[PDB]
DNA sequence: ATATGACGCT
DNA sequence: AGCGTCAT
């Protein structure tokens, strides 16, 4: 009753760039705009591995982790853009730089948490309060929400997409309690008005479109974001949760897409997130541990407390390449040449990072994978990173792994290496 | 048939 | 410290 917390204390958004690498390439090359197209890496491998897909190409069944030659069988007129290759490997600089463009714009509105190359969470709680004061209790016109969906509406006693969107939005707004500045629903609404403005600024200043979710915490914000894509935003209210969760596969909730989620389903004999509400907090803790059980008990009720972390920059800067099948690294001289290649890119990214962001990495993590391990991470070791020099980094990396070689023959490497990974970590202010 | 990044556990 | 999980 009066002491039951409802998880309605913050306004949180998740902004997600639509088919991001595709948009970066389509901005650059107007001939790709409004076409089925994809971004590929490593051309000579069956036309290249597809890593991003325009929405026009998705309608043909083109997906990520399809070979371009195979995608062409579904979509013969698919256009392609290829990732830059430097020193024999894919180089994602263009996309990291485009990401900075977007993250700098979002940072003007609120403090962001960089979640990936193209996602950021936003804590809008404070900006909502401030915008609510300015508003002076005047209503919110639908015109302030031109791309917003209200999940679960319309409901109760037209047949085209936009018509249904507006119907839901009218029911939502007609019901709003603009009289109370502490109404959660009103706070989410104003949050959505801000996110409209944020998304318009991104598109104006970059050409890039995105989707967004607005709710009371990160999990619901992320869920909401995926509900109406591309180029749209979705508001998931607290009151929307019971219906939304009643048929929501558990695996759709962030952190449940893998093994834990699969064990929730199997152990408990359930399918949908809402079905969790019938278990006590102690039962969930018993099955899944103290932390996971507490988290699940609250989350199935729409409640989650993970903060939007004030962090706009990555905490690690890494470079890696796989060397599959026959290309696996079999000689000492190959291993050293590729470590050098990785180390050169790393040095380049590190030096840029030091000038831009006033910090230095201090630990180098070296990871490899020998042929056999189904296992991705076969072995991991660190050393000190004391100088941004590619030859030292590559030599150091070699030293900390050189005894993984089982070959009595000096010049050979056994078993062959199928992955090398160099990662700069443990940043200090500079 | 074939590249990153964050965080949890021990 | 080194390994595992989950995600873009
Ligand atoms: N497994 C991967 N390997 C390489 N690059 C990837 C991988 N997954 C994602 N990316 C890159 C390419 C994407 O454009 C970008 C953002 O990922 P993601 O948001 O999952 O897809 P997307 O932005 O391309 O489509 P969407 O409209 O579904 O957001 O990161
Ligand atoms: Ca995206």
């Amino acid at each position: 009753g009066p002491h039951m917390a409802t998880g309605q204390d913050r306004v949180v958004a998740l902004v997600d760039m639509d088919c991001f690498f595709v948009q970066v390439e389509q901005r650059q090359n107007p001939h790709l705009r409004n076409k089925p197209c994809a971004v590929v890496q490593y051309k000579s491998w069956k036309g290249g591995g597809i890593i991003a897909v325009s929405y026009e190409a998705r309608a043909f069944g083109v997906t990520r982790s399809m070979w371009a030659d195979d995608a062409k069988k579904l979509c013969p007129d698919l256009l392609l853009a290829q990732v830059r290759e430097s020193r024999g490997k894919a180089n994602l600089t263009k996309y990291r730089e485009a990401s900075v463009e977007v993250m700098e714009i979002m940072s003007r509105f609120a403090v962001i948490e960089r979640a990936s190359i193209d996602e950021a969470y936003v804590d809008l709680t404070s900006a909502v309060q401030e915008r609510l004061q300015k508003l002076q209790g005047q209503p919110i016109s639908a015109d302030l929400l031109p791309s917003t969906y209200i999940e679960g509406l319309p409901q109760g006693p037209t047949v085209q997409k936009e018509g249904m969107r507006k119907q839901g939005l009218f029911q939502w707004l007609d019901s709003l309690q603009i009289d109370n500045l502490t109404s959660p629903d009103l706070q989410l609404t104003v949050g959505a008005v801000i996110v409209e403005e944020m998304r318009a600024a991104i598109e104006r200043e970059t050409g890039f479109q995105c989707s967004a979710g607005i709710s009371h915490n990160k999990v619901l914000a992320k869920l909401a974001c995926g509900l109406n894509k591309p180029n749209r935003q979705t508001l998931v209210s607290h009151g929307s949760v019971p219906q939304l969760f009643s048929q929501m596969p558990i695996r759709k909730i962030r952190s449940l897409g893998g093994k834990l989620g699969a064990s929730v389903i199997e152990i408990l004999g359930i399918e949908y997130m809402g079905e969790l509400t019938q278990f006590t907090e102690s039962q969930l803790q018993s099955h899944f541990g103290e932390k996971n059980g507490s988290w699940l008990y609250a989350m199935c009720r729409g409640i989650e407390h993970d903060p939007v972390k004030p962090r706009q920059l990555p905490k690690t800067i890494g470079c890696s390449k796989n060397f599959p099948g026959k290309t696996a690294l079999a000689t000492r001289e190959q291993v050293q040449w590729w470590l050098l290649q990785l180390a050169q890119e790393l040095e380049e990214r590190l030096t840029k990072d030091r000038n831009d962001n006033d910090r230095v990495a201090t630990q180098l993590v070296v990871s490899i994978r020998v042929q056999g391990d189904k296992r991705l991470s076969s072995l991991r070791r660190c050393c000190a990173l004391t100088r941004y020099d590619a030859h030292k980094m590559s030599h150091d990396a070699f030293t900390v792994i050189k005894n993984c070689n089982t070959s009595g023959i000096q010049t050979e490497w056994s078993p062959p290496l199928t992955m090398l990974f160099l990662c700069a970590t443990k940043f200090s202010a500079s």
